[PDB]
């Protein structure tokens, strides 16, 4: 899984600044293909849930291309050999109102490498918020 929470949120639901962490990706031997593979363009990027279908919103930064990647331990080699975890910061959300249960700050996949990101959604495996106890 790949483990990122929202330490706060400030603001109001529907303009919020949030704290992150994204803690940690462990490593990947299931066998789980990069659902953006063979697009004409796909980056990973770090963003948030932006609207209540859980699409992103203008991502806090991009990390790398990945539509040459076929599996998703390859997307986790990119990421890695491009930033060390935990990885930090804040980001803000101006857009529809979310409650805690939906906001989320993680690694997404996307076509697009800034903006409004309505065809980005989390990575396979993303645990955002409380993990499993
Ligand atoms: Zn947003």
């Amino acid at each position: 899984s790949i483990f990122s929470y929202i330490t706060e949120s400030t603001g109001t639901p529907s303009n919020a600044t949030y704290t992150y962490v994204i803690e940690r990706w462990d490593p990947e031997t299931s066998g789980i293909l990069n659902p953006c593979y063979g697009w004409p363009v796909c980056y990973v990027t770090v963003n948030h849930k932006h609207t209540v279908n859980g699409t992103g919103g203008n991502p806090a930064f991009q990390i790398a291309r990945i539509e040459k990647l076929r599996t998703l331990a390859e997307v986790r080699d990119v990421v890695l050999k491009n930033r060390s975890f935990p990885i930090e910061g804040q980001t803000t959300h101006r857009g529809p109102s979310l409650n805690s249960n939906q906001e989320c700050v993680g690694l997404f996949y996307q076509p697009n490498s800034s903006g409004i990101s309505p065809r980005g959604k989390l990575l396979p495996g993303s645990l955002c918020g409380a993990h499993h106890h």
